[PDB]
């Protein structure tokens, strides 16, 4: 149930605090949730959105902005971008 990101997910993760490169799926999420913070990417009035166009999460989730009401998107990326060791 170890997960190892890939290198662009692997610099997000880093940059919201994140050690090493060896992560369980639900560190995964709470450090994108502090990336998202720290990097203001969040809608303060209307909190379900996240407005990712320009960053580099952005462009792993080939989106412009997601809602929280919808995690298909940011889990398909996840899916993706995530390496499961046994
Ligand atoms: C002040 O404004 C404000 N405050 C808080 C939020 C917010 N809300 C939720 C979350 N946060 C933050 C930690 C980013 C987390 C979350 C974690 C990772 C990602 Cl990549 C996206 C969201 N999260 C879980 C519970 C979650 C779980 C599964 C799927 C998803 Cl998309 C999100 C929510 O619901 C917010 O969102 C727009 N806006």
């Amino acid at each position: 149930n170890q997960v190892r990101p890939k290198l662009p997910l692997l610099k997000i993760l880093h940059a919201a605090g994140a050690q090493g490169e060896m992560f369980t799926v639900k560190e995964v999420m709470h450090y994108l949730g502090q990336y998202i913070m720290v990097k203001q990417l969040y809608d303060q009035q209307e909190q379900h959105m996240v407005y990712c166009g320009g960053d580099l999460l952005g462009e792993l989730l080939g989106r412009q902005s997601f809602s929280v009401k919808d995690p298909s998107p940011l889990y398909d990326m996840l899916r993706k971008n995530l390496v499961t060791l046994a």
